[PDB]
């Protein structure tokens, strides 16, 4: 029951990527688009893995069409849009992208499978169906772009958060989570 | 937090029942449809209601066209379509049926906003948004025609069935409950 169970292929199409190789490593697992009103989340994920990569921390992204169709581009178009269009103004991102696929639906990408159905859903809340480019519907279903997942360094998924939940909180989140692992593993030699 | 907050318009317009009327008995909710697939339940349904109304069981059916548009007749052509068409051989309800109106979505009953959040959906899959004629979608949603909720002589939800799972299996698990809550009774006077 780890995400070592899969791997996927980098967004150039040049390197599968065991998740394996991110044993021992926090991995955060994001599903990106580049039309979305929360495309500026970019920018704040950038200044997230510069400054968590010394602990052990990982982001990867996941490019997804199903969410208002946001990501109509081809896999070589993606990091273009990025850099000058949206957010634009030259940026690039500092942690691995993927080939576009699937999160939701008959379809999904078999890591989505376990990650969605390893936490309760984010919202009560799936939205209008006209906006949702997938079938069939179900109650773990990724709600719309930009939701994450993290997974410890044993492989195990941790906690998921809603979409609109800020960088900034899922940050905060994280360290936490991390301050909370290395105190408790003080406290158990002590006992 | 009880069902006697609400009511309802009986079909043929002409009586508003507050659900306060059923103080004391056990109500089954059941939504219903005139072309189903599961529309012969009627029968066991009937059944049901005369084995355990001395019990004090009331069961209450409501029609909904947001399944697949299997209630499509007016409020007057739902009893004769049932007497006539499906199940036919002059099938007549021995519960009272309400007027169509939704259960799920924007403009459902609120009765039913109230006991679809009472208890868990009956299932993971919500299922494939063209036979869901309504907007917008959440977990707790109503899944298909024939859902099933008991309420309590105190007017408090106590579960809830999946369309699929036999009228037997439902009269089975209301009688359990009923026999323990009589022993339950019986056994604190003891203590
Ligand atoms: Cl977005
Ligand atoms: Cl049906
Ligand atoms: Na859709
Ligand atoms: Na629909």
């Amino acid at each position: 029951g780890t995400i070592y169970e899969y791997g996927a292929l980098t967004i150039d199409g040049e390197e599968y990527i065991p998740f394996k190789q991110y044993a021992g490593k926090y991995v955060l697992f994001v599903n990106v688009a580049s039309y979305g009103g929360l495309t500026g989340q970019y920018i704040e994920l950038n200044a997230l893995q510069e400054e968590l990569a010394p602990f052990g921390l990982v982001i990867l992204g996941f490019p997804c069409n199903q969410f208002g169709k946001q990501e109509p581009g081809e896999n070589s178009e993606i990091l273009p849009t990025l850099k000058y269009v949206r957010p634009g103004g030259g940026f690039v991102p500092n942690f691995q992208l993927f080939e576009k696929g699937d999160v939701n639906g008959e379809k999904e990408q078999k890591f989505y499978t376990f990650l969605k159905n390893s936490c309760p859903p984010t919202s009560e809340l799936l939205g209008t169906s006209d906006r949702l480019f997938w079938e069939p519907m179900k109650v773990h279903d990724i709600r719309w772009n930009f939701e994450k997942f993290l997974v410890g360094p044993d492989g195990i998924p941790i906690m998921r958060w809603h979409h609109r939940t800020t960088v900034s909180n899922v940050k905060m989140d994280i360290l936490s989570y991390m301050r909370r692992q290395a105190a408790l593993g003080v406290a158990e030699n002590l006992y």
